[PDB]
């Protein structure tokens, strides 16, 4: 449901609303300061306190509202994912076992398919660029278990293509046709 | 989980 562009926004509201809280932070201890001149040590230290501690709070609450919108996002995006994933395989299943065999109908049922796997495998790389992008030391740490996911969507997308060289009837009449979908893949 | 889960050549 355009899952990964509502990301895109919410991620955006998120960061000017930091910016614009930060920037009233900074102008009211621009305010405090000026009026600490007049108050004695212990005041003038406590301001350079209290304003250090809401611009640390602040930096905290951002780097929380991120966490919880990727974390929220990548559930989201994955169920999503998989349902179709799961719909797209399991009528391509459906159309290669069609008696008398049905080729073009098999083809657009694999093109749902191929690309349903392809979403999802866009998408993982996508949430890795981005953590890469942002946080190498978490990258380091989530590398392995990305290129496990990638290595489920391949493996189980040539498993697929797979069941369609088995009705060799069907495989023969589409070749041409999968070969120039999967190129482009 | 897996082609496995969706029992095709059996049941569902
Ligand atoms: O050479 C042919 O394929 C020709 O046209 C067939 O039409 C097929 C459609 O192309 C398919 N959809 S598509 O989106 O246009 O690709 C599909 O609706 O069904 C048709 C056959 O494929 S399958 O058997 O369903 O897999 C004619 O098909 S017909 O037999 O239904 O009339 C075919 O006769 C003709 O040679
Ligand atoms: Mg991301
Ligand atoms: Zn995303
Ligand atoms: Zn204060
Ligand atoms: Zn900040
Ligand atoms: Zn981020
Ligand atoms: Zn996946
Ligand atoms: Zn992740």
């Amino acid at each position: 449901e355009n899952e990964h562009a509502h990301f895109q926004k919410a991620k955006e509201r998120l960061e000017a609303k930091h910016r614009e809280r930060m920037s009233q932070v900074m102008r009211e201890w621009e305010e405090a300061e000026r009026q600490a001149k007049n108050l004695p040590k212990a005041d003038k230290k406590a301001v350079i306190q209290h304003f250090q501690e809401k611009v640390e709070s602040l930096e905290q609450e951002a780097a929380n509202e991120r966490q919880q919108l990727v974390e929220t996002h990548m559930a989201r995006v994955e169920a999503m994912l998989n349902d179709r994933r799961r719909l797209a395989l399991e009528n391509y299943i459906t159309a290669l076992q069609a008696v008398p065999p049905r080729p073009r109908h098999v083809f657009n049922m694999l093109k749902k398919y191929v690309r349903a796997e392809q979403k999802d495998r866009q998408h993982t790389l996508k949430h890795f660029e981005h953590v890469r992008m942002v946080d190498p030391k978490k990258a380091a740490q989530i590398r392995s278990q990305v290129m496990t996911h990638l290595r489920v969507i391949y493996e189980r997308m040539n498993q697929s293509l797979s069941l369609l060289y088995n009705v060799p009837a069907v495989a023969e009449e589409i070749q041409d046709e999968v070969d120039e979908l999967l190129q482009k893949e």
